[PDB]
C-alpha cells in the first residue's frame, strides 16, 4: 500500500532472458507449426473458432518493439500458442505432439530461469 512496498526483484535482465528463451524454442525441430500466423484464408475453422491467434513470429516482433510490459504478459502469449494448439488439433496428430513437446520445453525453460 502507499508508501509501504515489497522489497524489489531485479528485472533488468527479464528482455534478454525472455529472448534468448524465444530463441532456444524457434530453433527446436518441433517449433514448425507455431513459428509464422495460420493462415486464415486457407485452414478452415481457424478464424472463427480462435479467437486469439499468436505464433513466435508475432511474439518475437513484440518483444522487439516494447509491447511486453513484463514477463507475465510474455508467458501469456506463448502458452496462449499451446492453448491454441489444443483447441485446433487432436492430441494424436504430429501437430497436437508437437504442441505437447514445445508446452513441456518452454514451461522447464521458464522455470529453471525465473522460479
Amino acid at each position: 500500500s502507499m508508501s509501504v512496498k515489497k522489497p524489489k526483484r531485479d528485472d533488468s535482465k527479464d528482455l534478454a532472458l525472455c529472448s534468448m528463451i524465444l530463441t532456444e524454442m524457434e530453433t527446436h525441430e518441433d517449433a514448425w507449426p507455431f513459428l509464422l500466423p495460420v493462415n486464415l484464408k486457407l485452414v478452415p475453422g481457424y478464424k472463427k473458432v480462435i479467437k486469439k491467434p499468436m505464433d513466435f513470429s508475432t511474439i518475437r516482433e513484440k518483444l522487439s518493439s516494447g509491447q511486453y510490459p513484463n514477463l507475465e504478459t510474455f508467458a501469456l502469449d506463448v502458452r496462449l500458442v499451446f492453448d491454441n494448439c489444443e483447441t485446433f488439433n487432436e492430441d494424436d496428430s504430429d501437430i497436437g505432439r508437437a504442441g505437447h513437446n514445445m508446452r513441456k520445453y518452454f514451461e522447464k525453460k521458464w522455470t529453471d530461469t525465473f522460479k
